[PDB]
């Protein structure tokens, strides 16, 4: 069985874009792959977090994984900072990553624009720690949304570069990007993707949004000024309507069967809202159960970090041995 | 309760008289009045490409030379950086509180980028952050380094202050200790660049294990100026090679530059070179008598690293625990 690894930041409440781009695939892959899923709190602090909100968001993210169907008896689930090997491989991989590879990254430039007062070395080094997360587990396949394609390309290049110097230390990982829902767009600015960290909460549908909020947010989503108004797919010219179709389509898997609903944008918006909320209520029932069982959350983190540590330590010893470090005395 | 001292050196070649005068001599001398922790920073070393077999050998070479110089494992904690995972862990955390601009302004990154233009890697750029992690983990008060690391230590002070301003008094704010002489010993054939263990041209450096004959030859060929008559006077701008010899002699003997200039009135650079070579070789006799016994005692080397890593881990994990609590991480279940 190939190995699957993927992560999400506790930087906010997971969104429907997180669900369609990543989490839905994570759940689907649990029988055909040895799946390892991580709450990457070390990545989350590359953007300034209130300390209380970060601890809460870590546990919220864990309960949301569980609520979406990530099964701790099938998959390893763990918190990144609980496994020191991630930071240790992160440093070693820095020494095999070109500065130019990092400065050219779309996320670094975009987040630097968004956080001009906190352009820190963690933001720059983000893809290297990502590569470390992935390569530690001899990962074959990495289910992510479209925005992480470039980062995953670096992970592939780093694995191959290190292997060329030292032998077959790493597996070379490949992305798994879904054909629908890989880049869900912001409701009030459909030219930019939906991001859980957005200060403007109305761009985003969180997985825990009650039915009234969903109606309100979807009703106000930016749509085009065509005359007459019809539901057609043109990302360059009907970005908002196209994103609303993508959301409903990747929620019900039909495509042009909805394109054949030839009504007004308010009919689409009422349907998206009802459909989206029907999904959440099932998820939300499991969440409110998992989130308030602290003993269960602690057991899942404990068991998951122990499982991850066994694999991560094996790869890291091999890396340290290859590089030339004196082994830690036992 | 003694103030805490931390310092490191990379396993990147035989330590030089520059490493000794700028750092190692002070390391030894601070062992009685400070709680001293000294590190072989192999994770920093790999920011420049190393052959794996040479790195492993150089790690033990460096450890044995620490011990031969008088670093005392009864008095000091001695360990290899990679043996203590908290260093990389805090290294990542401090990345998130270090500005990209601060790192791009470091002179070392610029200078090494020029030397290794084919390997300008993210480790070389992030070098000072891991350095700050190494130091801040141990609640360090004083960091004995040569002058070239002054800028890097200023960053460590800035990172500690920045972090404490957000989270409370998690870190001690470390201070450099840089000697008044021998803080930047210069290369013998190119006196405008410092002595460096990593220099491909071995005739630029005096390693701590070099014979008296080898010392005499390298000092003899050291670049000087064309003053006729020769003038033994300290002037880095105009007389870099002669000034470096005076600095080296001053660093060995304790004699001031004015005293040495008076001493060498009417004398030739050959007089200066002979006195430098004799002084340097006398400085090295004791550590050279002991090096091979330390280097060939593998059980001793392993035991020192074992005990040191255990002692380091106890202090580092307490600081890292406090850092992770302050940042907002969920603590690992026990
Ligand atoms: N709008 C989106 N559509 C689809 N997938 C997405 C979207 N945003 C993020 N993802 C995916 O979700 C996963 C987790 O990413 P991440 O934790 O960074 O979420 P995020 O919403 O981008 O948060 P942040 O704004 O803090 O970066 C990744 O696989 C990422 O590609
Ligand atoms: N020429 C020098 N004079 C005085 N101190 C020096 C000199 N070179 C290095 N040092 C000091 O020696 C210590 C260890 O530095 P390090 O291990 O990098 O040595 P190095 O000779 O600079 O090697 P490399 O060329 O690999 O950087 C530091 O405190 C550094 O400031
Ligand atoms: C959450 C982030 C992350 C850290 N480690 C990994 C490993 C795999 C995929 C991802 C990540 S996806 C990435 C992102 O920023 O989207
Ligand atoms: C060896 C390097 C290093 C790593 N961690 C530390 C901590 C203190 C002093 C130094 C270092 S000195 C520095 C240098 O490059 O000179
Ligand atoms: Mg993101
Ligand atoms: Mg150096």
């Amino acid at each position: 069985k190939p190995i699957v690894f993927s992560g999400a930041q506790p930087s906010g409440e997971l969104t429907i874009g997180n669900y369609m781009g990543a989490l839905r695939q994570w759940v689907n892959m649990q029988d055909d792959y040895h799946c390892i899923y991580c709450i990457v709190d070390q990545h989350a602090i590359t953007v300034r977090q209130d300390a209380q909100k970060l601890r809460k968001a870590t546990l919220d993210t864990l309960a949301l994984y569980l609520a979406c169907g990530i099964d701790p008896e099938k998959s390893t689930i763990f918190v990144q900072s609980h496994v020191p090997e991630h930071a240790q491989l992160g440093w070693a991989l820095n020494c095999y990553t070109y500065f130019g590879e990092l400065s050219r990254m779309t996320q670094f430039k975009d987040k630097s624009a968004r956080y001009a007062e906190n352009i820190n070395a963690g933001l720059f080094d983000y893809p290297v720690l990502m590569a470390a997360d992935i390569l530690l587990y001899q990962t074959n396949l990495v289910p992510v949304g479209e925005d992480q394609k470039q980062h995953l390309e670096l992970s592939r290049d780093i694995a191959q570069r290190f292997n060329a110097l030292y032998g077959e230390i790493f597996k070379v990982p490949e992305p798994f990007i879904p054909k629908s829902g890989a880049r869900v767009m912001s409701l009030l600015e459909p030219t930019k993707k939906m991001s859980k960290s957005d200060d403007n909460r109305n761009n985003v549908i969180g997985l825990l949004e009650d039915p009234k909020s969903v109606v309100k947010k979807i009703k106000r989503a930016v749509t085009d000024s065509d005359e007459p108004p019809v539901v057609r797919y043109d990302v360059q010219n009907k970005a908002g309507v196209s994103n609303l179709l993508d959301i409903l389509s990747a929620v019900t898997g039909q495509s042009i069967p909805e394109l054949e609903k030839q009504k007004m944008y308010g009919h689409l918006k009422g349907e998206v809202a009802d459909a989206v909320s029907g999904m959440l209520t099932e998820l939300q029932e499991r969440y409110h159960r998992f989130r308030n069982d602290e003993a269960f959350l602690q057991q899942v983190m404990k068991d998951g970090a122990e499982k991850a540590s066994a694999h991560a330590s094996r790869t890291l010893k091999a890396v340290y041995e290859a590089i030339g470090f004196v082994a830690k005395p036992h």
